């Protein structure tokens, strides 16, 4: 079985979360074929040298997986999509594109987080349109820790979350011929059908963690939304 989980805001005031994931990690994904986090597995990044204890703790539960036999992948969400490189190396992570089309047990499922489907809300793809430049990027990281962080506190306060435009879903899943697509982002965790070439189809959306968490599982059987407790 394939888990996809998302959408966990890991923050080191929300303990119970922490410790969901943790349990999740050295119970669940332990068992499986591979893992999937589609973005938002923090509530925040300012840069993969942010000494912030949270992440070393975080990257050696995630490596214990990998390095067990379970491969872990990340698609970025608009919380932590600074995370790179150095902290991939960290947590045993390969880090994936947007979008990306899965073959499983027969099956072929798009994933991605589902904030480039929120084509109607002008605010967010113009944030996003910036702050994805390479250029801009590697400024922002290239200053001190500490200005990245009160700059981060504003950005926070400052920002309810548009849901998906439904032209954009049915776009994504006729460009890669899909009859399966799994996001989070919204957070409203539910299996909708809808129709893509012209054939049914499914959107399964995961849910935000606070005091349980969702996955999907995927066997050659089924495709299972699946809300889990603490
Ligand atoms: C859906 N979301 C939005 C809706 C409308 C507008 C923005 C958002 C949104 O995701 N905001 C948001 C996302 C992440 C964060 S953050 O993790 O604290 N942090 C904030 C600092 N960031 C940054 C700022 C300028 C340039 C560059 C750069 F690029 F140079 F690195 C990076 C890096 C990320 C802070 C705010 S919501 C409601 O969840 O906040
Ligand atoms: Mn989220
Ligand atoms: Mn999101």
């Amino acid at each position: 079985a394939t888990l996809f989980i998302a959408d966990l805001h890991l923050c080191v005031e929300e303990p119970a979360i922490t410790a969901g994931f943790l349990r999740f990690l050295a119970e669940e994904a332990r068992k499986a074929d591979a893992l999937y986090i589609l973005g938002d597995l923090f509530e925040a990044w300012i840069g993969d040298d942010d000494p912030n204890p949270l992440h070393r703790q975080m990257a050696a539960a995630i490596k214990a997986v990998s390095d067990s036999g379970v491969p872990c992948y990340f698609i970025h969400g608009n919380r932590d999509f600074l995370l790179g490189k150095r902290f991939a190396r960290e947590s045993g992570m390969t880090l994936l594109p947007e979008e990306k089309v899965l073959e499983l047990y027969g099956r072929r499922v798009l994933i991605m987080h589902g904030d480039t489907l929120c084509t109607d809300d002008a605010g967010y793809q113009a944030f996003r349109a910036k702050v994805h430049k390479p250029w801009l990027q590697m400024l922002f990281l290239a200053l001190p820790l500490f200005v990245r962080k009160r700059i981060a506190a504003r950005m926070r306060a400052n920002s309810a979350i548009m849901d998906v435009n439904q032209n954009a879903v049915v776009s994504a899943m006729e460009k890669h011929q899909v009859q399966w697509l799994i996001h989070g982002h919204t957070h409203r965790p539910a299996v909708h059908e809808l129709i893509a070439n012209q054939q049914p189809a499914f959107r399964v959306v995961l849910g935000a963690w606070h005091t349980e968490g969702s996955m999907v599982k995927v066997t050659a059987d089924d495709v299972e939304l699946i809300h889990f407790p603490f």
